[PDB]
């Protein structure tokens, strides 16, 4: 189809400034399948049995969703299973891709279904409780184009400073300073690359947001800068939630100028979380939000070049309202004599008082002399607490890139920062969910994204480290971060450390090349990884893999993710160069033929493939990205191939100079 | 090696009755790794980096065992998750196979720890709180040859009657005559085969053991006689927990002869399950046992030929003891006004009262005079109440067959039942899990197995039923059981039942060559179900697969288990036929080389491979096993190949007949 953006808008839709370009409202018909205004809204289609759906972003399953049914409502789960129907993002783009191909991108702030073959397998039907969303229809070429096109509509995506490249490190945990400088001289003097360590709720005075605690970093500036000059830099922790605390200055500013969320009396709303209770800055007031964006200036001043932002969907671990009811119940199981109250009620009230449903419509945020149920717009709260982040950046230093990514998020956020996908417990299935969300993010403008593999008790296992670490080099965000409770030995404890340092090592020595293609796609609106089906639409075969990826225009990863695997199955759509990153620092290289191989894949062993007709520099092992070598790196790849390096000085925003490019041929 | 079996004795070991063969003590140093009995029993042992671990029967992971943590520790989780230590059987036999080679049973029936290269990956360390056991060593030239040493002395596998190997289909909540004759209709009508309709516990009286609700089922005998007359066999569930309830008989009889487990005090122990308050049949009483055995009969006389013991862990919902203990904490929680009882404190102890490890330290059993503490010989109870049935049934009726498994277990109970895997989840995950658990299942005696899927509401897509029956075509249990709150789904309740039909006429077409496979099996102490390593030792690739299994001697399987899937990738370590069961009634055939192959596979067709020189016998589709035509078969394979079929009345047990075997040629 000639490309094509329209805007079909129904009732009265919040304003959710997901789009940086405007779009005319469309007058004529909705030219797919059958809108009904009945029972709210819904839009139904019928797909051909060869369709492919793309999209959601960050949503559980597969790369293409067709089979199940998704949900657009921010939530965090103890555990990531099969059936889960919402993660952490509301991301509410997909395309459909076959006979009949389109790309819809509803912008609505709440509650949304996706029933993607799940009731009726060749029935497509998104539903949510009130007509009052705008509707983009995006035609084009093929799925790619219409995801180029979304990409340029909803503004260029977040870029990461260059040392956001390196690898990071962190443990939930970690409170004094001598926990740190243990983790740095482990890495360092054990020669295993490192640039980051993330610093936890702990380091706060007792969970108050933007306060250090004093006991153990009474000289906190000092400190950074003893890591800094080792080229570690600390990234520290944000909360949704400020704790409830007379004389906490965070706390009395934001009660003063009402600035936290009100109840529906105007009482400022309380939810527990880590400090015990707190208040919810109102994230959707403009006000509010340049208010606590600007309390970064406190670490920032201190040397931070970094944050994290968590618990934003927002986590409530329960309300003074919850809670209450939670102890009548309580007493009532307590005194019961007659079988009238189960145990199992009784286990399912307190479950039921985390992140309730209830709780979210007891909240209102206002919004231009409006109060609004914070149900109404809950996918909104983490992508505007980001926002109100890098908006601050951009007004205390413009021209500075500072890393930073959040928990929740919606379309949109993207333009602030970057997501990681949490997790507790430490499973294998983590590593194929977490490569299969990549090039849906990536469709949804979400670049700079990775993955946790858990951390909780002693379930890591050094080869399920080694193999989640092998996905993590090609993911922009590449950390061993590990959750509440953990015991996770670091890297630099686990048995034959080598090879620990052979899949970090490899990390660095693609740094150059890795940084140069999120640069590129950043830039230009376009896909750091990508389906195969994006680079090969002709392959019957090549658009349903799944556990593969393509990335940039040189190479395509296949990551093992099976445990006590020594190798794993692969499609090559065209012949290929099948590369490894060798522990004794060598690079192996074979070629393949298009078709279907087997590839040993030792858990030392980081694996690639070059396209035919590519090559990509690859420099030396450096501990830290500040020490890459890049004067003098190799070309690995096809002879009389080129390569298109972009490079800056990793700090700043001069993107748009033609000394960033050097084209390196082979 | 020269194939041996010795027997070491630590202590004074319970005797489990898990061999048939009485092996004497050795009296020289254990041959293998360390053995330590300085803090309860400890075997440690150090592997090469090329062993595999096989065996662990039902456990969780791979076929491989090597690189997680395995307690056997009979026991029922709300989500089998990947992380869980125990699932419903405790299978202590193990096979290190390698430069090494030997197999190890810990018979032993407590909670019994195998560190498999968990916590340090060359480690296998296996132990338990109490050195009273007696451990087993085989010797032999490969790991197949020790399974079949060890499967020669645990006695011969249980032998279920002709009729099981057809399909059967359940749900939780069938009730009445209407829903029993509505299945009837539906399959039958629709030419869609099936011989077996699952009763759930809502037959019962009130959930009571060894009644029949009377309102529903007035005439029962009749009813069966019905079914019956349309080959259809009314299969109904048993469970552990017998009702407390004046008048009614079981219980009387219970209590009046001491037939119930008890208390330190001698009072009948009390836990809850769907009855509600329920005491449990002393299953090591050898006079309990033989009662609640011979209670059977009443449903015998009345024309059923069929059970399924089920909640045999036994599981419990609360103790009397632990509700009030819940109570308590509920009653504190709710007056607490400081904060110091945190909700999530109570949410846990709600949770702790299920199938708690101090319930199992409240009741005894009662071996001729001997109170033995529960706990201590846990894994022996699913075991001794399936063994109760079973021995009940060869005096009843020797001569006959009778269907019936259980869902705990224990190496012994092999003899007297089968096994099902249950699920509370609808996951793709679960088909392979399924698929790797066979063999292992195989190499402790269990042959009769299958599994089901047990998801809630509308979560069993049409597409994952369809692969998960296309698994259970070759397990030799194999049926549609859906739990309480779920969708109907009958394969006659989906949109193109034609596509369940074919699955399930594939069954039927394969029930001759698959009933004789395991009829030549268990009368041979031989694997129905086999690792590809067993069968090609030699081949470094073969030992390492897990998602295929080799099946008699004729065929291998390789089910698709991956969502939205159109084919999978197989590893063929010799020339086989691909043959797929097709819709239209035809059976597709491609000559395939050793190597790697991807295979196209439809959600409709059933897919398997016959090797090089072999051939194995199909029937035309029938809709019973009755009328399943076996002088006509079509032979599918190599020219010039020969296959034995194993064919007897399928009823009585005259194994020994030369008359039962027929040699086919093609």
């Amino acid at each position: 189809s000639n490309a094509m953006i329209r805007k079909y808008r129904y009732g009265a839709p919040f304003d959710t400034e997901a789009l940086t370009e405007k779009i005319e409202t469309a007058e004529e018909a909705f030219p797919y399948g059958e809108i009904s205004q009945k029972e709210g809204f819904a839009f139904t289609y019928i797909m051909d049995e060869d369709d492919i759906v793309y999209g959601l972003g960050e949503s559980n399953r597969g790369i293409n969703k067709r089979g199940y049914c998704y949900i657009s409502n921010c939530t965090d789960d103890p555990i990531h299973t099969e059936d889960k129907r919402s993660l952490y993002g509301a991301h509410n783009f997909i395309i459909v891709s076959g006979k009949t191909t389109f790309g819809l991108f509803f912008d609505y702030p709440s509650k949304l279904t996706f029933d993607i073959g799940y009731t009726r397998m060749d029935t497509l039907k998104v539903s949510c409780e009130n007509a009052d969303l705008d509707i983009y229809v995006i035609e084009g070429e093929n799925a790619y184009d219409i995801v180029k096109q979304f990409r340029r509509v909803i503004g260029r995506s977040y870029i990461p400073p260059k040392f956001a490249f390196g690898f990071g490190q962190s443990r939930w945990g970690y409170t004094t300073k001598e926990d740190f400088r243990a983790v740095a001289k482990g890495y360092r003097e054990n020669h295993i690359p490192i640039d980051m360590i993330y610093m936890d709720i702990d380091y706060m005075q007792d969970f108050k947001d933007f306060t250090v605690n004093e006991k153990n970093f009474p000289d906190f500036p000092e400190f950074v800068k003893e890591m800094k000059d080792q080229e570690l830099r600390l990234i520290p922790i944000i909360d949704a939630g400020v704790k409830v605390e007379k004389g906490y200055e965070v706390y009395e500013e934001g009660v003063k100028n009402n600035y936290f969320c009100k109840r529906e009396d105007g009482s400022d709303f309380v939810a527990a979380v880590w400090p015990g209770d707190t208040h919810f800055p109102d994230m959707l007031n403009p006000e509010a939000r340049k208010w606590f964006g600007d309390k970064y200036r406190f670490l920032i001043d201190q040397g931070i070049e970094g944050f994290w932002n968590d618990m934003n969907e927002p986590a409530i671990f329960y309300s003074s309202e919850g809670l209450a009811e939670a102890k009548e119940f309580a007493g009532e199981f307590a005194k019961d004599t007659e079988g009238k109250i189960h145990p199992w009620a009784m286990q399912a009230k307190m479950k039921d008082i985390v992140n309730s449903p209830e709780d979210y419509k007891r909240f209102y945020h206002n919004v231009n002399g409006k109060k609004i149920r914070h149900d109404k717009v809950h996918n909104l709260f983490g992508y505007n607490m980001t926002r109100a982040a890098g908006e601050a950046f951009e007004r205390i230093d413009p021209e500075k890139r500072f890393l930073m990514f959040s928990r929740s998020s919606y379309i949109g956020m993207h333009r602030y920062g970057g997501i990681w996908m949490g997790a507790n417990k430490s499973w294998w299935s983590h590593i194929l969910l977490n490569l299969k969300m990549l090039p849906s993010l990536n469709m949804c403008g979400f670049m700079y994204t990775g993955a946790d593999l858990g951390g909780f008790g002693d379930d890591t296992t050094r080869d399920l480290l080694l193999r989640f670490l092998a996905l993590g080099v090609f993911t922009p965000l590449m950390r061993d971060h590990a959750a509440e409770g953990t015991r996770e030995q670091e890297c630099y404890q686990f048995e034959n450390i080598e090879d620990f340092r052979s899949v970090i090592n490899a990390r660095y020595r693609l740094v150059p090349y890795l940084y140069s293609e999120y640069m590129k796609a950043a830039l230009n609106d376009d896909m750091y990884f990508k389906p195969l089906g994006f680079v090969y639409p002709d392959d019957k075969m090549a658009i349903r893999v799944e556990d593969q990826l393509m990335l940039g225009n040189e190479i395509m990863i296949a990551p093992v993710y099976e445990q006590n695997a020594r190798g794993r199955y692969v499609y090559l759509p065209e012949e290929m160069k099948f590369i490894k990153f060798m522990p004794d620092g060598s690079i192996s290289e074979e070629v393949l033929e298009k078709g279907v191989h087997y590839v040993d894949v030792a858990l030392n062993e980081v694996p690639l493939f070059i396209r035919s007709g590519k090559c990509i520099p690859v420099a030396e092992a450096a501990e830290c990205v500040k020490d890459i070598d890049t004067e003098n790196m190799q070309l690995i790849g096809y002879e009389g191939s080129s390569y298109t390096l972009y490079e800056d000085d990793g700090i700043h925003k001069d993107y748009d100079k033609k000394e960033n490019y050097r084209v390196l041929t082979k």
